[PDB]
RNA sequence: UGUAGAUA
């Protein structure tokens, strides 16, 4: 009745401690207004004993506590900076759990917050446990925030339960970048792995890489590769790319794909897109116009001339110079020549 | 004129 008491007159009980809890804390920490005072409490106490208090409660009811929409607020407050002296004792409380937790929308949150917090040890004791569940995991909409966080904090060597993962059969790579979530899990790795664990995630990606430039999840996995690949990738992609300039420019997710190409490219790379769209193509239009008349590639065009040279866009322009005013009338064409004004002037 | 993640 302590809850209901401080609940009723809040004022009236100005000098509540948290060592006046006790028994109270599962119901306090359950509780929307007890929940922020166990928090404003901990976080505003100067008191390393107060503190301490409440924490062999805590611990008690970590399972209860740590899936509940107010209290795992009150269980990350022991993964923060001021608290190691609690950090083993809390992850053995809840690490038999753990393959459990992962996947909850509450629970999910203490785990971030503990790889976000603890040391390297209690990091890789927390890994074990997702290393029963880490396929499903990755593809979660609770879980893969956890994957996301392990790959991020953690040392890359202890992370390669999860990128043999990814490589655990042909089509797993497939599958998790064109999954709206596992499409996360293969970003982060390319931003944080080591190029020894990049390797074969990139040449998966590239056996089957049309399918996933062209997918609304995973041209973001193929705009992290550009970015963060190697020299050679960026060329086999910009290879690919100019071979195929048309296609990937008039769909709508790989259109975004050369516009990133245009950004992270190199004079060299740019001048082979730049080449592909002027080419000739016997009778037809050149590619450059035709793409202008389209609905997302003309949006390519437009970063075609932001990203290249002035003699990369002298070609553009002597290329495009003719067909403008059969360009004027096309659909919104009035307003692609628009922006284009300053490099025909 | 065109794309993306779970807390009071
Ligand atoms: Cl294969």
């Amino acid at each position: 009745d302590l809850l209901t008491r401080y609940r009723a007159n809040p004022a009236m009980m100005k000098n509540l401690k948290l060592s006046d809890i006790r028994g109270a804390l599962l119901k306090f920490a359950k509780d929307q207004v007890g929940s922020r005072f166990i928090q404003q409490e901990l976080a505003s106490s100067k008191d390393r004993f107060e503190k301490d208090s409440i924490f062999d409660e805590v611990v008690s009811n970590a399972d209860e506590l740590v899936d509940d929409i107010f209290g795992n607020y009150v269980v990350q407050k022991f993964f923060e900076y001021g608290e190691e002296r609690h950090w083993a004792r809390l992850v053995d409380a809840i690490i038999d759990r753990v393959p459990e937790y992962a996947f909850q929308m509450y629970a999910c949150r203490v785990l971030q917050k503990a790889l976000e917090k603890i040391n390297e040890p209690l990091q890789i004791k927390i890994l074990s446990q997702i290393r029963h569940v880490i396929h499903r995991c990755m593809k979660d909409q609770n879980g893969n925030h956890v994957v996301q966080k392990a790959i991020e904090k953690v040392s890359p060597q202890y992370v390669q339960f999860i990128v043999d993962t990814l490589l655990e059969s042909s089509n797993t790579i497939y599958e998790m970048s064109v999954d709206p979530y596992g499409c996360r899990v293969v970003q982060r790795c390319l931003e944080h792995c080591s190029p020894s664990q990049t390797k074969p995630v990139i040449g998966q990606i590239h056996k089957r890489f049309d399918e996933i430039a062209n997918n609304q999840y995973g041209n973001y996995v193929v705009q992290h590769v550009i970015e963060h690949g190697s020299e050679e990738d960026r060329m086999v992609i910009v290879t690919r790319v100019s071979n195929n300039l048309f296609e990937f420019a008039t769909h709508k997710y790989s259109s975004n794909v050369i516009e990133k190409c245009l950004e992270q490219g190199a004079v060299y790379h740019k001048s082979m897109i730049v080449g592909a769209a002027c080419h000739h193509q016997e009778g037809s239009v050149p590619i450059v116009v035709q793409m202008m008349k389209d609905q997302y590639a003309n949006y390519v065009v437009q970063k075609m001339f932001d990203q290249v040279t002035s003699e990369q866009r002298r070609e553009l322009i002597l290329t495009v110079r003719p067909h403008i005013p059969v360009l004027r009338q096309f659909p919104h064409g009035k307003h692609i020549l628009a922006k284009l004004e300053k490099y025909f002037q």
